[PDB]
């Protein structure tokens, strides 16, 4: 019953990646380790530290053979002029990992997070080679996710299995 | 059954006018027309001409007792975006009306134009003062639609409930 | 859901078609355009500009690979009498195109337009070669349909399904 | 169980009388017998003699206290442009009594006469002074009613109901 | 759904013929047609010329193809009986036709004649020579039946199935 | 659950008493024992003794305060012809105790004794002041019924009643 | 839906006979008549000569090719407790048939006997040779059974049954 | 679920006590312990120590304020019958207690020992002074019921009641 | 539907045999008779007599062909420890049987033994070579059970099973 | 639909706290925040540290008007034995905060931890003082919870309350 144990809910949707428009298959990334991350929408007055953080680290994942995905709600579209605004007024700047639109809510609704008012909350999961969850923290209001924590949990499963 | 003869399914959701964040509801609009007015989604390379061309001569539906309204399943916040964008690198510039943000998909759903792609048709439905649904106009693809036209059949409506 | 981007239902019904009877099937003008329109009743009071209109210029819509079918809820019987009623004493005169009976009213109904009076709405439908709708006008009341603006959503609909 | 022997089913109705449009409601006629018949559709090429047969004797009817009442599920504008046609040129001429417009099929379909095609069957029924059924002929196909042979089942209920 | 114009609701039941209770069944008249006629009770005060003068004029019936049945909800032996009493002292005399005994009640349930009393309305049904209801009369009471209409309806059946 | 222990099933039915039509409700014999018997049928060939040698005895049953209903699905108009027909001729001769019409068949269904041919089997029944089903007899064939133990059975009950 | 006229359930059932336990089956009986009788329950205060005076006659059933078999809810051991008792002591003394248990109250259930204390009534049945049940008596209180009078049933169904 | 430690499901039934018929209520023994056990079947070749063991030492349990009370399916007539057989010819002898009748098995049924063959299991119940089960022993088959085991879970239920 | 005289529901689940743990199934002891005992839980106040003197005294089981199993609703872990607590300090020190963890609660659920609380109470089972439960003690209080009691009732069960 | 940012299931059930039995009720806790967690099961060879850490710092909670909840599917006997067992020999020592006895599951199935195995997964919640669950972490693995990084999400939750 419970998410955490299980296989992760597979997806297929529109994602932006390099400036350009492409689809993501979660179990196209089986091999690898991916932290899937929901935030609630796009162009808020919330600074996006928590999206800027893993793109200004994304080496770090890389090089341990982790794949970053973050997740709205909000089209293809307004991941691309999100993308394309500069972090000076509002924006992202480039981004080294894809965005997901999740415009029909099946993704948010899968992991648990779609609330009533038709967004995710603040939520990640670690899912490991094989597509099991390993792994899920769940906010209900903004305030830090600590990338050194979200990395020291990985090398902790990373360590387990192998 | 059918829509358009009926009296228009009510909303009560969130908007941009003037550059700021308001809930709107179309109830609240009864004794002037309503052009309500559905497209599929904010900040893509199709050039919003059936937004802006409103927008341009809004004046002439003020002076003819009647609002515009545009919808999408877009956010509020995308919406102010959109609008905060110069029309040369691909905006709206100041908008004349309310652009309302069917962000649960619950607007674009009662009024039919909902797809299974989660956003809606290009479609426009005219609201009389008594909240009835007298027309609906409803596309697939992208085509200019005629202000001129809309605005033509809204004073047909008009002329015929004053007769 | 929404009927417009849907493949058109299909329909099998009598029509006069020059002041014969025949066996209509919308899904044998596949390879064509198909404005398809509905009308409430024949041999009412008001002008039926509506039909004659699409009567006199069949040639336009001809040149540009489009058939066009009206449909009411009337008999054939009385699309006959009635096409052959003069435009003079409140008929139609000699009519281009085939004129639809849809008697058990499964047409109306299917296209979202059959009213709880048994009658149905003004509406319009374009029907692109493959069979999918691509155009939707729908009216409560009787004004213009301006066929020169069907001709234009109709040749946007042609142009966008090129390139 | 049976129509026959039962409380006729109340109907509400556009007809044409002298050439205009009114409400019947057959419970208005209590007081009064009512031989109320259905016809399956207006202009068709079959002659009209079950509709002109009783216009021509109405007065044998009205002076035994009944009214006639003939029904198909044409319009109300189908019903006047009929009766305004000559019988020469497949008209009924002036018509004596009420035809019912069924437009919606609900009469036929409380009559048991609604068949599979939207129209109904040929019937002829008797309707006694209290509303209640005495009498039922149904057929299935096209041959001279009797107006002799309704006459004296007409008479036989009235002389059967004065004892 | 109405029973004039489908396939006759076939039967299986015991009956009366010169004298002597047989087995009859409906389908075996395919090739002839059938005067089916159904009347309530057997030994009432009600004098019985409804069943005696198709009696008394049969060989006009069986000259031109048709088999005549007589239905009630009695009994054969009650049938028997009757048959065997003078006309004189209420019954039949000698019955040139088979007199068909409903006991279970379904031949009138299947007619649409069976009233909540447990008998039959008087009924009288034209069936052809496929076996499908081409005529139905039906009376609430005993107002007298016209051979002689019987016999013109049934030959203008014939006449209208042989052209 | 077993009918004989339990209340007798009221009925309100049509009788015929001394040659003539009357209704008939078991209840009203409460305060007197019942001797309720089922046969088949009236008019058959089986000599119908189990009705007669009640009648010739009845007034042993009236003098110890017990009714004698006979049931049969038959008509009250088949009953009387059969008491009207003299004891030679088939018939029953003058009834000195009502037979009961049970036409709807629920008599029959009620008391446990209707088979699938739509009679009632032979059948007998005594039921007590209060109402009370005391004792049944049931039989698949005419094997003759003594009205002696048909006595002897009633006067035990009436015995162990008043001790 | 009668018992009487119906195929006996059958039973498998451990019975009394001879002083010592056996299974009967009421369908090994088939090529014999069956008298089978139901009373309440064994060692009342009630005289038992409903089951002694069979036994006391049993030879004449014996030799008119019948069994009989006498039911109660009581147990095997219980049974043969009872036949083991002197009739001076409220006993039974040597029965000449065997004695069924009904332990389950499957086979009083099964022939309607069953009552909501979970004993049955005082019952007979008459088996004919191919098990169908052809007579029934069924009794709410204690009194005299007449052997006499159930043999001449038993002939009676024999007699009928030898034509 | 358990039995054990819910409330005993309360009864009332027939039993024997000093050779008369009584009606016994579970809760009228409310203030006392209740030692409630179930056998199959009076009358068997199993001698009944579990029964005569408990009559020899009744004072024992009476002592230490505690009711006994057997039970069988069987009636209370076999009850009496066995209690007035001597030990010496199969029997119990004077009894100390009162033996159930559960006729219906109703008792056996909701102690949920009840087998498919219509006999209870051997089976025993403590019951405390306030109604609740606190103790259950059942046994498939035959062999001792330690009254001195009984006793001992007895008094030890008991002793932890008060401390 | 009784638990005794049933086949044994069959259960897979965790041990600890010899201060080790391993799966094991019921059913694989077949051939042996298996003393089957529930207790609430590890680690209470109540003196653990009921498990220890089986231990103490398992020789004499092992030497008449049976095997002791003790359950509870705690884990595998939580018996290891209680195991290797000294009896002084509140535990059991070496067990000569295995000690099985109900951590699901279906063990118990299938045994009628689970309460409200989520613990069994205190209950045994034997069960035969065969699988199938002849014997259910079960108690809601603590009370030391006599070993020399169980052993008694599984020597009888051994000698019936010979017999 | 999610319970995070929904009011937390309230529970009744026995506890040890100061090695003495008691009933405990979550809603009783109201005007405090409460850390929730369940670990699988007591006694198990696993070194309990995600237990014992928040004993030996709970001081650092009270100061911050925060009480600690531990919970799994063991009775209150078993706990107490476990709290009675010395670090050395594989138990808990002296325990600062209750230990829940969840016998029955209802608890750990009403937060979405319960396995098919009959034990809770790893996982934390923290509850805001009027019952409102504000965040969920749970764990498929026995790795490291961080109490500096419990304690941080925990100050930044208290912060962004007033």
């Amino acid at each position: 019953k419970p998410l955490v144990g299980s296989v992760a809910p597979d997806f297929k949707a529109q994602a932006v990646f390099d400036q350009e428009f492409q689809e993501i298959t979660l179990s196209k990334y089986r091999g690898k380790y991916v932290v899937l991350f929901f935030y609630p929408l796009d162009f808020t007055f919330v600074c996006p530290t928590e999206i800027t953080a893993f793109s200004d680290r994304y080496k770090e994942f890389k090089d341990i053979n982790t794949e970053v995905l973050g997740v709205s709600v909000d089209s293809q579209f307004t991941h691309l002029a999100w993308i394309q605004t500069d972090r000076k007024e509002g924006g992202l700047g480039d981004l080294a990992y894809p965005l997901v639109a999740d415009l029909k809510k099946e993704i948010s609704k899968a992991y648990g997070v779609l609330t009533e008012d038709g967004i995710s909350l603040r939520g990640l999961f670690i899912i490991d080679k094989e597509g099991v969850v390993q792994h899920a923290t769940i906010n209900n209001l903004a305030f830090g996710r600590s990338v050194d924590e979200t990395k020291r949990v990985l090398q902790a499963i990373q360590y387990v299995q192998s």
